[PDB]
């Protein structure tokens, strides 16, 4: 909020008040991290100072003034900052106007729409038609191959989840061959939520787990001792280290600690690394659900950090790069070698031309990662994307769905984001949607492939908006302001 | 505190109050993380409940009662928890007694004493003999070789710093040979503070930086382009990536975030990864001082975590293991592959006997790390330890000392740990010690090798006690309680 304090002589004095007025947690408003504040004037800036002493930094570019709050840019609950701006009147638009708070978060970040519930849908007594816009398309088994990498910009179907269980000819982790597989349906539901929530391609998370710890692939390579898995009367080895505390995505505790700090809206303060990541042979281990969501948030963090640092240049890079897998390569490299290692490449500054002209970015920039990480993950994602013959599907029962959302409620969001009443109303709608969708299959289950995205969308109609919160807080602030990739 | 509320019949009722009574930050009292509370009674425990509802977990083992606060074990500023204990009177010592709060922190952790100032030393007008207990040994140039790895259990000298600038025949990062080199004296002083504060061997940090990013070694090997470095009559390549955001120790932002969270007593909230780690060819870059201290704290965190999880078994392991470099191999492996990777080894539980009987631990357990990390670091550390002929030394001026402490003041501790007047009193003592110690050299400087540890001890007389704070806070709590190595 802002106010003319006085206009006296040719001197215009304005007070700007910046605050987080929240006194208790609310969704997306627990902390605001301010990159800068802009405003316009044709007058001459005489001084910009804090009301309670000291002054921010500012610069003028034509009619555009940019205030940098430097050490004072972080706004926790109940925090107010008052700024006094003095202008010498001149020109045709001298009063400070068009104030914009710019958060430390790329304003142009692209989060694609995968699909949407029919516009006629409303909570409570919706009907089957309120769920399924176009039945012929909804149940169509024909698979359209695609080439999405990390982010699903061009989903092959708006309501179907297509995990391609392709045979892999690439030498995965030095095995002669592999086959992708989904260890259980609770894991599959976690992938689906990562997809619908953060727009991450399930095939990319599948590929990533396979490289990191064989989480999602088996092999006939007899060099590769592992658990025995029989799949339609053929013996495979599953070379996963299933009790590894970092899980099938190999997320370490330092990275977990950091994304917890960045995402108070996603992680409660109780969230613990081994509890969220460490799976086991038991399909009921809750980490089968939480760990693909954690991996998706970790990947999301890299993308969000890049956007926060380079703004509009990020989409310009996506438009211009000659390597169509460039973004996916950068994000996978950063996952394995860290965002410091991305930053050192200087793709978005010093080495821009070389980067956008590279036919294979990772070869030009030596961004393999350890153990052929980048080419492996990219090759497997591409192979899965092309798969049409063998697509994952599973029967989900009401108990499965109920269990899934209980775990989500236990492990994600913070108290105050969704009330008990809201959660209960959400679960009535989810159960009703399950009941209507089950009828197509004989009433005893719904389909993971055909129905589960619609179930998620019904649930998410009740989630706080916007569904993807900003990364925020003190650590994010200093890290993203000092990041120059 | 605790109190007998009533003794009535054979029923004794006790109220136990656990609190963090601090209302503002105080050294080592910002948060208390309680693993459990023990007390003794010959009586029979009837109940243990919280005064405001619900109850903790407790177990009885003979006369020893162990209360586990589970979700309530974290005590931030101004937090109180009240527990009601009911005992059925019996035996000769029925009243709850010998109450002990056990922090989530190994009580038997070993931090060796390198040396101490003479007992006569006091602030103000201290004298030379108040600084130097034994002139003949203090200035003795004879070098005693040693074999300390990560922690300096058996320092080769109590007042001299001995960094051995050994020639290296081990194929460091695939080079045919190398030479250890301290890039500048500000880095040397940061190593010295890591040594005196956290008992970390300077040769181990030298070895670590060399393996991570050539930070502390140069080479004649032509295959390895790098900055041209001339030492005396000899020219070398310095293959360091000097602008890497993760610095010469390759500390990533997630690990940095985590140690900030664990160590509020060491890092202010403003501490920024790239600012603390990223060095440059300029010797006045402040990251030459901060980054070895950050690396030391990161290694310290691993050891503190292992002690917190396994208690007395840690020292037992040190005592029994057949490999005299076992602890160093474990800490270095954890540095490169993470504490999750240490935990997966089960050295301290499932694979205990195999671990204490290994002649070479890392070979037995396949804990090489990437790129031969563990054998490289251990070999260089050992080689440096053995060096007697070429030992680092440098002239330090008063400007040098003032600058060093100015950076320490800006980058470490948080407000409330050391007042401005405490700091100014400290710098007077440091100045006086500098002047006293400079006499030996003709008055123009002191010696890094011979004098700087004494300078640090003079400053540290004014630092909060105990000088090593406990790791603490929410993330530490969940992580260390769930850690099972
Ligand atoms: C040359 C090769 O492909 N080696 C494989 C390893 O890369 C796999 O280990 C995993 O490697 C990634 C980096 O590529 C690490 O991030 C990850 O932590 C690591 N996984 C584990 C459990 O250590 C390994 C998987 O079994 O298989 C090959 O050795
Ligand atoms: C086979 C070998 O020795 N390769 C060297 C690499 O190990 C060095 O890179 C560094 O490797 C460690 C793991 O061993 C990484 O933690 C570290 O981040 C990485 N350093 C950099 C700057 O990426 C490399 C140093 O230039 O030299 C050889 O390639």
């Amino acid at each position: 909020a802002y106010r003319i304090v006085s206009e006296t002589g040719d001197k215009i004095t304005v007070e700007l008040t910046l605050a987080n007025k929240n006194t208790h947690y609310v969704w997306n408003g627990w902390c605001f991290d301010i990159k800068n504040i802009t405003f316009e004037t044709t007058g001459k800036v005489l001084s910009i100072k804090y009301a309670d002493g000291g002054e921010p930094v500012y610069n003028v570019n034509g009619n555009l003034v940019t205030i940098d709050l430097t050490w004072r840019g972080i706004f926790h609950l109940n925090t107010t900052v008052k700024i006094i701006i003095e202008i010498q009147k001149s020109g045709d638009n001298p009063y400070p106007h068009n104030f914009k708070i710019h958060y430390l978060r790329g304003e142009s970040i692209i989060y694609p729409t995968i699909g949407e519930l029919p516009a006629s849908w409303k909570p409570g007594n919706f009907t089957l038609s309120d769920l399924i816009a176009d039945p012929k398309s909804y149940y169509d088994p024909h698979v359209k191959p695609h080439q999405n990498g990390f982010i699903m910009y061009n989903p092959p179907h708006p309501t179907q989840i297509i995990i391609g269980l392709a045979d892999i000819d690439y030498p995965l982790n030095l095995a002669s061959s592999a086959r992708m597989w989904v260890p259980n349906k609770y894991f599959a539901m976690g992938l689906a939520l990562a997809y619908e929530w953060f727009k991450v391609n399930p095939n990319f998370l599948m590929a990533l787990a396979a490289k990191e710890n064989w989480g999602t692939a088996v092999t006939k390579d007899p060099a590769f001792k592992g658990y025995k898995v029989i799949i339609d009367e053929e013996e495979y080895y599953w070379p996963v280290q299933i009790d590894h505390p970092d899980g099938i995505f190999q997320v370490e505790s330092g990275n977990f600690n950091q994304i917890k700090a960045y995402y108070p809206d996603i992680f409660p303060d109780t969230a613990d690394h081994d509890d969220y990541m460490k799976v086991s042979l038991d399909p009921n281990d809750t980490a089968w659900i939480t760990s693909p969501i954690v991996a998706a948030v970790s990947l999301t963090m890299e993308r969000e950090l890049l956007y926060a640092a380079v703004g509009d240049k990020y989409n310009e890079f996506l438009r211009l790069a000659k390597d169509p897998w460039a973004e996916t390569e950068i994000i996978d490299f950063g996952y394995n070698r860290g965002v410091g290692a991305i930053e050192a490449l200087k793709i978005f500054s010093d080495n821009w031309e070389k980067a956008i002209n590279a036919e294979v970015l990772w070869k030009e920039f030596n961004m393999e990662g350890f153990g052929g990480h980048v080419p492996t993950v990219i090759n497997i994602t591409a192979t899965m994307d092309m798969e049409t013959e063998r697509i994952y599907d599973a029967n989900l029962t009401w108990d499965d769905i109920e269990y899934f959302f209980t775990v989500v409620r236990q492990k994600f969001f913070r108290p105050g984001a969704i009330s008990d009443e809201e959660w209960n109303a959400m679960m009535r709608d989810v159960k009703r949607a399950y009941d209507l969708l089950s009828q197509h299959w004989g009433g005893d289950h719904i389909s993971y492939r055909y129905d589960f995205l619609t179930i998620l969308r019904v649930a998410m109609k009740h989630w706080p908006e916007p569904h993807i919160p900003r990364p925020t807080g003190d650590d994010w602030y200093y890290h993203a302001r000092n990041y120059n990739p």
